[PDB]
């Protein structure tokens, strides 16, 4: 049901299109490759390494982690036509390995990866899946293993207002606090559990990206529609909006198995 539902609203192939654009090449999420350097700036990984990504999109930081580390990257995406787009996206590389399937029905090896990353996926997730995952991925990682995580948080549910309650319900996203967050993690064993709270980081990337969006208008028609346009505008405007003010955050966690 979960992967019916985003194949055909969210990432649908015109929607992961219109998300590439203003993203970049290879990425659907926020900040695109220069976030994801950044992101990855204090990792340490080599041509050994095993790495997960869940929900890996069109697959560029994988892409990206095996340029700069050497490291085996395996892919994991709900969406099988995101998946046969990835597919497209990288040939003759056996270190790169992109599958379609639910992160919460695969089976891993216990001890089996270095880094687990993934970067604006768990948004997807109920609660109750949320915990189930990172149990999960507690297992999967090995003793010396990282997990490393950036998602879509929000302020208290007490405090959000009807815009913000008709966006997430409509996007069937379910978004906890920074802190709950990092509560799971701590319940799930995790150890050295840091979160920081990347918010105004984010609304910077957001600020970039609208004015690219504004300033690339006239491809993006070419390519689009003025409604996509629209929709893609409005949509950034009120995330930028949303995290000045603290009712939508962007949560980036790091954590170790031991
Ligand atoms: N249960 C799930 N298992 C695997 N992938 C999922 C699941 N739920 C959502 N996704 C994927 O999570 C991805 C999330 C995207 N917002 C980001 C993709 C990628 N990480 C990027 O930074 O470009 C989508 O491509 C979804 O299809």
């Amino acid at each position: 049901s979960d992967k019916t539902f985003l194949e055909n609203n969210q990432y649908t192939d015109e929607g992961v299109k219109v998300y590439e654009f203003i993203f970049g090449e290879n990425y659907i999420s926020s900040g695109g490759l220069e976030a994801t350097k950044k992101i990855l700036s204090d990792i340490e990984l080599n041509e050994n390494s095993k790495v997960l990504d869940i929900g890996s999109g069109l697959g560029g930081g994988c892409m990206y982690i095996n340029e700069k580390y050497g490291a085996h990257t395996h892919g994991i995406d709900i969406c099988s036509n995101i998946v046969n787009m990835a597919n497209e996206r990288v040939s003759g590389n056996n270190k790169i390995i992109f599958e379609a399937n639910d992160i919460l029905t695969k089976e891993f090896p216990e001890n089996n990866f270095d880094l687990i990353y993934s970067r604006d996926a768990i948004l997807h997730l109920s609660l109750e899946n949320k915990n189930k995952l990172f149990q999960k991925c507690y297992k999967w990682l090995k003793p010396t293993g990282t997990l490393l995580i950036t998602d879509y948080c929000a302020t208290e549910k007490e405090n959000w207002d009807d815009e913000f309650k008709e966006y997430v319900k409509q996007r069937k996203y379910t978004l906890i606090t920074v802190e709950e967050y990092a509560d799971i993690l701590t319940a799930c064993n995790f150890k050295n559990v840091v979160s920081k709270d990347l918010s105004d980081y984010w609304n910077q990337l957001l600020e970039v990206e609208h004015k690219y969006l504004h300033e690339n208008k006239e491809e993006f028609l070419k390519l689009f529609s003025e409604k996509k346009f629209i929709s893609l505008d409005d949509g950034w405007s009120r995330k930028i909006k949303d995290s000045k003010r603290k009712m939508q955050r962007w949560g980036y966690f790091k954590a170790t198995k031991n």
